[PDB]
């Protein structure tokens, strides 16, 4: 299991609950289909990497709890 709490710079706190077996695609989908951030325009970026739903929480180093960068624009 793998949690990642999406800080919502904007303004706003959501923290999610996933896995690592779990894709990008499916993260995106995970807040955009919750709180209504979509999950094109919405920046989800660990840090600063590149989050492709052609992934497995891996190619961006994912641990089982770890704060994630959310910026709205």
């Amino acid at each position: 299991m793998i949690e990642v709490v999406c800080n919502d710079r904007l303004g706003k706190k959501v923290r999610v609950k996933c896995n690592t077996d779990d894709t990008i695609g499916d993260l995106k989908k995970l807040i955009a289909a919750q709180t209504g951030t979509r999950w094109n325009k919405i920046v989800l970026k660990k840090w600063y990497t590149i989050f492709k739903d052609h992934v497995s929480l891996g190619d961006y180093e994912i641990h089982d709890g770890m704060n994630l960068e959310l910026y709205y624009q």
